[PDB]
């Protein structure tokens, strides 16, 4: 159970995790690092300082109980960031204008154990249920599926908080399809999609995938925790063993598909010379009452056999050619990592959704803070 391409779980001789020098002071907590990084990233994107301050207050309120753990000698290697930190920074560009800043976190127990962490992860949602801008009913209605009495050793649940320019924050949750083991994943997903009122579209997607190259591995079921028409159910499909043209064709089931956009993005960033260390992932979005996915967003891994500096160059160039603010992307990477030189592979994926008629191109980055050696 758990992601076969990256690692997470209890730290030990078999899963080592060592803090890098030159980042935060020796007694610093993950929350200290996250608050500072969040502020720096808002500045790098030219966002309002008052909005940064609000984002910090929100982070402390919702996650401070769990995130105030020492950076040095960690007991758990999280899934949320590629360096194993329990938080990850992200920026999202939806057409022109200031980017959204997002932080995604995991709540760990003291001391961190599968049972304790899973408890903390769902305790987080009880805290969130008290926040007026959050709608947690849809995820709490899934707790008996995703929170077994005995979690697996690599259990995870991730929580996102989005800081939006001139707007209220948005909250998101990412659930582990393997919560009850790999064998139970299909059943868990099926039941969850039933409960969320999107069976038709989900079963439709399942059928479609099986006739266009195979489903792959379901990486997460995620929910927008809002009671608006904009809220979606999201399923992440990890495309192990599929070529770029096939990933592109698989997206045709979703509204807004632009033939060739996904495969061009993959060629321009991941390349066609060496398989990437982990496969690309498509996020299919769903809405109750719609019989097909409403959108498909591609998560593009960095190229294998290519330096990180070149991976950043390719990503920035792709952004520009898409019309988006590549200067802001590079600045954000520097702020999030302290690695302006671009020598550390701290990106998770970059994400892309092409502009459909009447819409805007979208790009997003996801970057670990580089508190730990890779
Ligand atoms: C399950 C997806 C959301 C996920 C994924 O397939 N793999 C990541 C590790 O390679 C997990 C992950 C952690 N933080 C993320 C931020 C954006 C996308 C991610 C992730 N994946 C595409
Ligand atoms: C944080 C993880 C695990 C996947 C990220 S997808 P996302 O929530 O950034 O997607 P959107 O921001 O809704 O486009």
């Amino acid at each position: 159970a758990g992601d076969p391409f990256v690692d997470n779980g209890t730290v030990s001789s078999q899963r080592p995790l060592r803090a890098v020098p030159g980042r935060y002071p020796p007694g610093a907590t993950h929350l200290d690092a996250a608050v500072d990084t969040l502020v720096r990233c808002h500045a790098a994107l030219g966002r309002a300082p008052s909005e940064a301050e609000a984002a910090v207050c929100l982070l402390r309120r919702l996650w401070g109980r769990w995130g105030n753990t020492p950076v040095e000698r960690p007991g758990w290697r999280s899934y949320v960031a590629v360096d194993g930190s329990p938080f990850e920074l992200s920026a999202a560009w939806n057409g022109d204008g200031p980017a959204e800043v997002r932080v995604t976190v995991e709540a760990t127990a003291d001391p961190p154990t599968p049972e304790g962490n899973q408890e903390a992860g769902w305790e987080y949602l009880r805290g969130l249920s008290r926040h007026p801008g959050a709608a947690t009913a849809r995820v709490l209605a899934l707790e008996d599926l995703f929170r077994p009495q005995t979690p697996h050793d690599r259990c995870w649940i991730m929580h996102g908080m989005a800081s939006r320019p001139g707007a209220d924050p948005l909250f998101k949750v990412y659930l582990d399809p393997d919560a009850r083991g790999a064998a139970e994943a299909p059943s868990v997903l099926d039941e969850a999609m039933d409960r969320l009122g999107v069976r038709a579209a989900w079963q439709g997607l399942r059928g479609w995938l099986d006739e266009h190259g195979g489903s792959g591995r379901i990486g997460s079921l995620a929910l927008d925790l809002a009671d608006t028409d904009d809220a979606r159910v999201k399923v992440y499909v990890q495309h192990a063993g599929l070529d770029w043209a096939d990933i592109d064709r698989q997206a045709a089931v979703a509204r807004g598909h632009v033939p060739g956009a996904f495969s061009a993005a993959l060629e321009e960033i991941t390349g066609t010379e060496v398989p990437p260390h982990k496969p690309p992932v498509t996020c299919f979005a769903f809405h109750r009452g719609v019989g097909v996915p409403t959108a498909a967003t591609l998560y593009i891994p960095m190229p294998a056999g290519v330096p990180e500096s070149d991976a950043r160059r390719r990503s920035a160039a792709f952004m520009r050619r898409s019309g988006l603010d590549s200067a802001a992307y590079l600045a954000f990477l520097a702020a999030a990592t302290g690695d302006g030189e671009g020598v550390r592979a701290l990106q998770n994926f970059v994400a892309y959704r092409p502009a459909a008629p009447g819409g805007r191109p979208r790009f997003a980055c996801y970057v670990a803070p580089g508190l730990y050696r890779l």
